[PDB]
């Protein structure tokens, strides 16, 4: 009874839009800039072409081969395994928390450009402290300033607290920017063409201008030159490898039950194959060009602040609020192009957050699709999520609401909750399910048979790729700090592992509620539970499918 994508257009419409976006223009630039820069590379190449892309064309594959979304699809593959779907909902639903307060954020900074003097331009407004000073005189000339960007997005935007121990009052303006974005996306999903096509293509048009004016910026080439030489004793630290293979795993949305879901409307007879690593390297393209254009434009700033080029901005999130809002200053007419360019990430925000919600509701939904989507009762469910994930998402917006939201972006829906996943799904196909038999699927689906990339990549190198990270996080642990300066308290830390461990655990109890409630003898339960139960019976009935095995 699954729904199908109408001329194949919309599906890639769908996945192109759903995994590029903030993880692109904003998580990884800040990820780049605060691991050293073109250290961050190498572990960002290997994690993109070993796994990522195998990872995703595997979700898209069992996706379309089993007609089913994040949970069920697993149910069919391997019962026993079945949670692995469990988990993936909680991620999507903890990126469901955080992921759009960025969008606040944006909505905050596009309705601080309807003024005719951008307001992160002078240090002369009321919220700036006395270190203010503009960067032109900086220059020039116990002692430290501050610069008048920085000064807008922490005093003004953020109002930052001394720590998560004070989260302050509630920003009422950040909080109703939030609830605006909410009750986009809600009226958007609940309740709804060439309109689509310039919703995918002014965001390439923004970056295509971005990055020509950070390409064309004086003293640009120290921003460059850093963002592509590599440190090899920042390579031998695990954070950088950590981080760059969580960025790969975040960038494609999966361990998401997001893709499996997109790719589950799919044809059955459908060559996925090319419209999954073309799209694959829009998504790679996309986040490489983008670096080019904020580490341009954050030598620059270094250039013209006289500071060193890793010490002109904030290491953690809002490196995006930090050095484009400079650059946009810098053109002629700076309130058209911020107002161009916050629309910009508006849009890349708002497309992955319909994806990724529309997902986690498909996947909620099939678990009781009799009770949860019959009658009316669907636009109540999704009300309530959406309900739900707004007062869980408030946190953030009080004064050191900051500090929760690295707490959010470290932890959960990244980090070893990522990989917890990533191990699992390539170990179930590869070893228990076998590579060959999914081999056979995809030549059955395709039409022809791929090449040894996948099952190598399923079988070897993601597994072997996620252990060593995991280990080597393990043996030489470093505590999350923020702006390399606060350091989180125990309670923080404690919170960021139980954010990571409500997902992690969902694989293992699941397999022991499995296995306890199948009755015999615990290898005839195991026998019974690793046995995938017609994983294309829809498939097989409705088209002209050739059975499993
Ligand atoms: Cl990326
Ligand atoms: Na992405």
């Amino acid at each position: 009874q699954r729904e199908k994508w109408s001329s194949k257009i919309d599906f890639v419409l769908s996945v192109a839009g759903g995994f590029v976006g903030l993880g692109n223009v904003w998580r990884f630039p800040y990820l780049c800039y605060k691991n050293g820069g073109g250290a961050f590379l190498i572990p960002y190449f290997i994690f993109l072409f070993g796994s990522g892309l195998p990872v995703f064309f595997l979700e898209i594959i069992i996706g379309q081969y089993t007609s089913e979304g994040g949970i069920t699809c697993w149910e069919k593959i391997c019962p026993l395994f079945s949670g692995i779907g469990y988990a993936s909902v909680v991620i999507v639903s903890l990126l469901n928390v955080y992921y759009i307060v960025i969008l606040a954020w944006a909505t905050y900074y596009l309705f601080q450009s309807f003024q005719k003097e951008l307001p992160w331009a002078h240090c002369n407004h009321s919220w700036n402290t006395p270190h203010c000073m503009e960067d032109t005189m900086r220059k020039n000339k116990s002692t430290n300033f501050t610069s008048p960007v920085i000064e807008f997005w922490e005093r003004n935007v953020l109002s930052l607290s001394p720590g998560i121990d004070h989260p302050g009052s509630l920003k009422w303006d950040l909080a109703l920017c939030l609830l605006l974005v909410w009750l986009v996306c809600f009226f958007c999903i609940w309740k709804g063409g060439k309109v689509v096509y310039f919703t995918a293509t002014f965001p390439f048009a923004m970056l295509l201008v971005l990055l020509v004016r950070g390409l064309t910026l004086p003293g640009a080439g120290a921003g460059i030159k850093f963002y592509l030489y590599p440190d090899i004793t920042r390579l031998e630290d695990p954070q950088v490898w950590i981080d760059a293979g969580t960025q790969i795993f975040f960038s494609y949305a999966i361990c998401l039950g997001a893709m499996t879901s997109l790719g589950s409307y799919n044809k059955y007879k459908y060559n996925s194959y090319r419209d999954c690593m073309l799209l694959g390297c829009l998504n790679s393209g996309t986040s490489f060009v983008s670096g080019f254009a904020i580490f341009s434009i954050l030598g620059f700033m270094a250039q013209e602040q006289g500071v060193d080029i890793a010490d002109v901005a904030e290491s953690g999130p809002g490196l995006a609020f930090i050095a484009y809002p400079k650059a946009v200053t810098m053109m002629p007419l700076p309130t058209f192009w911020s107002i161009l360019f916050f629309i910009m990430l508006l849009l890349l925000g708002l497309d992955s957050q319909f994806v990724e919600v529309e997902g986690q509701i498909t996947s909620l939904v099939d678990l009781y699709p009799s009770f949860l989507r019959k009658g009316y009762r669907r636009e109540i469910f999704i009300a309530f999520v959406c309900s739900i994930s707004y007062l869980l998402g408030l946190t953030m917006v009080t004064e050191g609401g900051m500090y929760v939201f690295q707490l959010f972006d470290y932890y959960a829906a990244s980090g070893v909750c990522l990989l917890w996943v990533a191990f699992f799904e390539c170990f179930v196909i590869a070893w228990i399910y076998g590579g060959d038999n999914l081999y056979d699927g995809i030549e059955d689906m395709i039409g022809y048979r791929p090449g040894p990339w996948m099952k190598y990549s399923w079988a070897v190198i993601t597994p072997v790729l996620c252990v060593g990270c995991f280990i080597f996080s393990l043996v030489k642990y470093v505590p999350l700090t923020y702006n390399k300066t606060y350091v989180y308290p125990n309670w923080a830390i404690g919170l960021g592992w139980s954010l990571a461990l409500s997902s992690m655990l969902c694989v293992p109890l699941v397999i022991v509620i499995r296995l306890c409630q199948t009755e015999g003898p615990f290898l005839v339960r195991v026998k019974y539970l690793l046995t995938p139960r017609e994983p294309n019976r829809w498939a097989v009935e409705r088209e002209g499918a050739t059975p499993y095995n």
